[PDB]
């Protein structure tokens, strides 16, 4: 278990999932997002 969809995450730290790209809009503020 990574950090899913919609979880708060960092593109640097904490990981979100191979499935879901740690989009991370101004850091810290960030949340894994789909690849499309």
């Amino acid at each position: 278990e990574c950090v899913p969809e919609n979880g708060h995450c960092r593109d640097w730290y904490d990981e979100c999932c191979e499935g879901f790209y740690c989009s991370c809009r101004q850091p810290p503020k960030c949340i894994c997002r789909n690849n499309n």
